[PDB]
């Protein structure tokens, strides 16, 4: 990232924090855990509302020396009061602005918001998990602001949880306790915790919606699948997100070593000894140097990160993923309860900054060969059946004599997100008890309010709803700004809030109390359904055909001799 993006961020950052201390108040308030006493403070937003502020609740133990990589345990109780009025660090990361390493391994902490703490009525909890392809992302108010959801009668909920190797190493032998899934199996605490606390903050322990986008919708998703959570919540949004898109676990076993010997291991290639290397490592070389991992081959077959969710080798107390996502959707608790997906209308514009770099990746539509689902390609990318997949999806994107960035844009919002979409709407058909997912469109264009990710993604002065550009509508961030009330931007965050409120409600999200929604009849998704029926959110809302129906049909094609693969 350049070298003003880095000294805008700065000052952004140091005018955060007197906002910060500005918005604070000195109302301090102490509330019960089941772990003991903690005390938040009232904050104020740009809006004049106000909030009761809890950040910093430990859900588990922290995660050093001797737990790292395993599985997290319960924290330990405290008699008096814990202060929580201010945050506590992120996982350990690279930061996308500067390119440093910042964080910290004590990471595994919560944070509760809520207008009101002693509601007359139990309230709507909603628990948001960030996105950050399981390698970057925190729970801080400079980038999750609870700004606009407050303005509701709900209780906000931020969770954190531990990123990339610290996350999810994985290690085949039985005997050194590294099944994997390691952050997953924070979330899964954090679940436990928040079913078991929200009430002593005004919630409805018996209404509990989650909900997350990119890395944070496949995590819902996974918390939606594993058995260790069945029952602890009852409502699901997957936002631009699931867990069988093709980024959302990988077998990662055998990158454990590689990891070891870039960060100065000497010797063999047996787990035990990869361990107690990697155990002693400092946190930072370990962070700085996953981008190395990877193999070129492994880059070339559209692997995108190195550790991440992985079906388990060998099954634990806490186990999560002990087997492949489209075998666990056969049986999942989850596809029996109201379910809201989505995406934005043109995902792949996220990758703009990547394309700049790499202008040789736009050749790859040539054949395409190189985005045809991994299960179903070979290994060099060259047997004739494969040669003949790449032209299915190139019929699909490739518009003209020759492949534009555009054409490559719009194949990764498929690659991406579309088609793994379609095959889970499919699976799930299946397996489920009948009940409702519903979908939706962001397609809402904005320049006048963005949010950090466009900084990352070089999305400055681009048009085009990308991937996490309805981020901006729904947290406040450091790069926001107080927007009049009759702006298109304030309309959309009423909306976008009003709708993932209502839905966290009843399981139903149309109301008529949400303005532009007079003319809407949102009906859910039917296994009969030949095209899939989606609320298209733009300056208006409208409800329409998902225009990328055909595109996706083209890619359900690809499986026609291989139709138990889909």
């Amino acid at each position: 990232v350049s070298l003003m993006e880095k000294l805008k961020w700065k000052i952004k950052c140091i005018e955060n924090k007197f906002l910060n201390y500005r918005l604070t108040t000195n109302e301090t308030v102490v509330a019960e855990t089941e772990y003991g006493k903690v005390k938040g403070v009232k904050r104020l937003t740009v809006y004049d509302d106000s909030y009761y502020s809890f950040e910093g609740i430990p859900y588990a133990q922290p995660p050093v020396g001797e737990l790292r990589f395993k599985a997290p345990q319960r924290p330990t109780p405290w008699d008096g009061v814990r202060d929580c009025c201010n945050h506590k660090d992120k996982s350990v990361q690279v930061d996308f602005i500067t390119g440093k390493v910042c964080g910290s391994e004590d990471c595994l902490y919560l944070s509760v918001y809520t207008n009101n703490l002693n509601p007359e009525t139990k309230r709507p909890v909603l628990v948001y998990i960030h996105g950050g392809g399981f390698i970057i992302g925190e729970n801080h108010r400079d980038m999750y602001g609870p700004d606009y959801f407050i303005k509701k009668d709900v209780v906000l909920i931020n969770i954190q949880y531990r990123l990339g190797a610290l996350g999810f190493l994985s290690l085949n032998s039985e005997d050194l306790n590294v099944p994997g899934n390691a952050g997953l199996k924070d979330q899964v605490m954090a679940l436990r915790w928040i079913k078991n606390n929200c009430a002593n903050f005004g919630g409805n322990p018996d209404n509990i919606t989650v909900f997350g986008e990119s890395a944070g919708a496949a995590s819902t998703h996974y918390m939606m699948l594993t058995e260790q959570t069945r029952g602890l919540f009852h409502r699901g949004i997957l936002m631009s997100g699931n867990a069988i898109c093709p980024w959302a676990n990988t077998q990662c076993q055998h990158r454990a070593f590689t990891l070891a010997k870039l960060a100065g291991y000497k010797g063999e290639d047996n787990d035990k000894d990869v361990l107690e290397f990697l155990m002693k490592a400092k946190p930072q070389d370990l962070i700085k140097l996953e981008e190395k991992v990877l193999t070129l081959e492994e880059r070339t077959n559209k692997v995108m990160f190195p550790f991440g969710p992985t079906v388990e080798p060998y099954q634990t107390a806490d186990c999560v993923l002990p087997k492949h996502p489209r075998e666990m959707v056969k049986t999942a608790w989850g596809n029996s309860i109201p379910t809201m997906m989505g995406n934005t209308s043109y995902e792949g514009l996220f990758f703009t900054s990547i394309l700049k770099q790499m202008p040789l990746l736009v050749k790859e539509l040539e054949t395409c060969v190189n985005f045809v689902p991994s299960e179903l390609a070979d290994a060099e990318r060259t047997a004739p059946e494969t040669l003949e997949m790449g032209a299915k999806i190139k019929k699909a994107h490739v518009t003209g004599e020759t492949p534009t960035a555009d054409n490559f844009m719009d194949l990764c919002s498929h690659f991406y997100f579309w088609f793994p979409m379609h095959r889970l709407l499919q699976l799930r058909f299946n397996h489920t008890s009948g009940t409702p997912v519903y979908l939706y469109r962001f397609d809402f264009d904005s320049e006048d309010l963005i949010n950090p990710y466009r900084i990352m993604r070089s999305g400055r002065g681009v048009k085009g709803v990308s991937h996490t550009d309805e981020l901006t509508y729904f947290f406040w961030n450091q790069l926001a700004k107080r927007m009049p009330k009759e702006s298109r931007e304030y309309k959309t965050i009423e909306r976008m809030t009003g709708i993932w409120t209502q839905f966290a409600t009843t399981g139903n999200p149309y109301s008529n109390e949400i303005e532009g929604m007079e003319n809407v009849s949102w009906d859910p998704i039917e296994k009969s359904d030949e095209v899939y029926k989606c609320l298209n959110i733009s300056d208006e809302l409208k409800m329409i055909d998902v225009p990328e129906m055909g595109k996706i049909k083209q890619w359900e094609s690809m499986f026609e001799k291989h139709r138990d693969l889909f």
